[PDB]
């Protein structure tokens, strides 16, 4: 009877809409060789340690179809009754034409067979191991895989356990910008497509003419995307669930030249392309491995858009990236994904962790505490209110930073201490109220904030009314001041409740005072929902 996923985009705001109402992804991605049944049982241990609602499992082209026409689906059958057991959700990643720009998870039939299913051309006449998006055959072969796993869902997933599909797995080039394959020159040599240069509002002309220095790279990003597209429609076209594409990034500072990234994704420099030639696919998702809070917080910058909303859909799974959970989900984020949550015997550092373990998962667990017990309520406020998040924004000391500190002078040491207690005080502007952020800090007086060690604090706020917010936050203290002058007017802490939501419903557990009012709200690792209320009062 379910109502389909839906990504639902109002008022530059974003909900994914999961059996009628907003959710929030709290996810967890398997290793890349985890998409077989033996290997379930080094996945959902994990799962369920990590408190994770949704799990991102590969579906791979050389494992539905291994022999051209003989689909098997085994897998799939397992995958569904397992995630059905544990009642989770279940995000499907398709490893086709691309992963990580190469065809290793396409069929033996497709990737060894060159003439009909073409790679990339360099400009010097070398092959990259990457299928060129101008391959007839490949999309045709791809669109029909594809096709065949949406009429499965179709007919075995009617409650939608299934609640969004990933086309492609970072789509792009390494080692070039573009095809210069004969047949790729003659599609360059030539008029940019109608669609393209009104949706740009261009005047008409070729890729060079109209684009320039940019043509070699915004054609393969045009290509890549219009075959994307043709896959998605294909796939919606059986069963209209949401689907995205992931990015492999390029720092968005220092990016580099395309080919040293992936040339053609859906980089920060090409989302007017692919929006333009890619109007099927819901959302275009960051994947995240910058470890540091600057380059972090502006991917969820150039990511979260009126036209695009943010899902984290991959995000390293060591210590310092917990944290980046809170700023995902104040930029009105519908999910967020570490990767490698498995026990399968690999670790992607230097990507993510060194060591898989109990405490690894850990990191994640306590953050995901914060938020279950709030989902579907928060969800609803993201889409439909005011909500703010922040995370600690100093990244955790260096080697190198502490012998700095150790050959500072003792005025350059108080000095560097006060400019630190600065970085880690955050300011939020609520409206009639501001919030004060602080990290690394005792629960009484006002002693400066020193950060966490590791840094690793955050805090979510949701607006409820003027004068009232739900708020969580993580080894941290969050104070709430008035935002205006108050001409004369003295304010205070109304009321402060701990509870939960019980069938939609606030339940207090308890008011916080006295102590725990007095110095700001103080969090530690363990998981407390409030609901704040602000007064101002006249003592004239
Ligand atoms: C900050 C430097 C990051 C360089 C990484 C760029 C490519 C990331 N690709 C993703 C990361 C992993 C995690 O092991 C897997 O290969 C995923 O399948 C891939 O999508
Ligand atoms: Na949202
Ligand atoms: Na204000
Ligand atoms: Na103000
Ligand atoms: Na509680």
């Amino acid at each position: 009877a379910a109502p389909l996923p839906e990504l639902l985009s109002n008022n530059g705001k974003h909900a994914l809409m999961v059996d009628g109402a907003p959710y929030i992804i709290l996810g967890s991605q398997t290793n890349n060789s985890s998409n077989y049944p033996d290997a379930l049982k080094d996945v959902w241990p994990s799962m369920e340690k990590m408190g994770a609602n949704t799990l991102s499992i590969p579906v791979a082209w050389e494992q539905i179809e291994p022999v051209e026409g003989q689909f098997d689906f085994s897998f799939v059958d397992v995958l569904l009754k397992e995630a059905r057991q544990r009642k989770v959700r279940l995000v499907l990643l398709w490893f086709a034409t691309w992963k990580n720009n190469a065809p290793h998870y396409a069929p033996a039939w497709v990737k060894l067979d060159n003439a009909r299913f073409p790679r990339v051309v360099k400009e010097d006449g070398d092959t990259l191991n990457s299928l060129s998006p101008l391959g007839q055959n490949t999309l045709a072969a791809d669109k029909k895989a594809f096709v065949e796993l949406m009429k499965y869902l179709a007919k075995r997933d009617k409650d939608h356990t299934v609640i969004m599909v990933q086309v492609q797995n970072e789509v792009g080039t390494y080692g070039a910008v573009r095809d210069y394959s004969p047949m790729a020159q003659a599609v360059f040599n030539a008029a940019v497509p109608d669609d393209l240069i009104q949706k740009l509002q261009l005047k008409p002309g070729t890729w060079s003419q109209v684009f320039g220095r940019d043509a070699d790279e915004f054609f393969h990003a045009y290509q890549i995307a219009r075959y994307c597209d043709e896959v998605t429609v294909a796939g919606k076209a059986i069963k209209n669930l949401p689907m995205y594409v992931n990015v492999a990034l390029r720092n968005p500072f220092n990016p580099g030249l395309p080919g040293q990234y992936s040339s053609g994704g859906g980089t920060d420099n090409v989302l007017h392309i692919w929006k333009a030639a890619a109007p099927n696919i819901d959302l275009i998702a960051p994947d995240i491995y910058f470890r540091d809070y600057k380059t972090v917080s502006k991917v969820l910058e150039l990511y979260t858009r009126p036209d695009n909303a943010l899902f984290v859909a991959e995000i390293g799974n060591d210590q310092p990236f917990a944290r980046y959970l809170f700023p995902t989900l104040g930029k009105g984020g519908i999910g967020f994904s570490p990767f490698g949550m498995d026990d399968t015997d690999y670790t992607n550092y230097p990507l993510g962790a060194k060591v898989y373990n109990d405490e690894t998962i850990e990191q994640f667990a306590q953050v995901y505490r914060l938020v279950n017990p709030m989902m579907r309520e928060w969800a609803r406020l993201s889409y439909q209110g005011q909500v703010w998040g922040v995370a600690e924004p100093l990244d955790s000391t260096t080697e190198t930073q502490k012998i700095w500190n150790a050959e500072a002078t003792p005025e350059e040491k108080e000095q560097h201490k006060k400019d630190r207690a600065s970085a880690l005080t955050q300011q939020l502007d609520l409206g009639l109220w501001d919030a004060e952020v602080t990290y690394g800090r005792p629960m009484f007086w006002v002693t400066p904030p020193e950060g966490n060690t590791p840094a690793a604090g955050g805090a979510l706020i949701a607006q409820l009314d003027d004068n009232e917010y739900l708020v969580t936050a993580y080894k941290a203290r969050v104070e709430f001041k008035p935002s205006q002058e108050l001409a004369g007017k003295k304010f205070m802490i109304e009321r402060v409740e701990e509870g939960r939501f019980e069938k939609g419903k606030w339940v207090m557990e308890r008011v916080w005072n006295g102590d725990q009012t007095d110095w700001g709200l103080n969090f530690t690792d363990r998981p407390h929902l409030l609901r704040v209320k602000m007064a101002s009062y006249s003592v004239q």
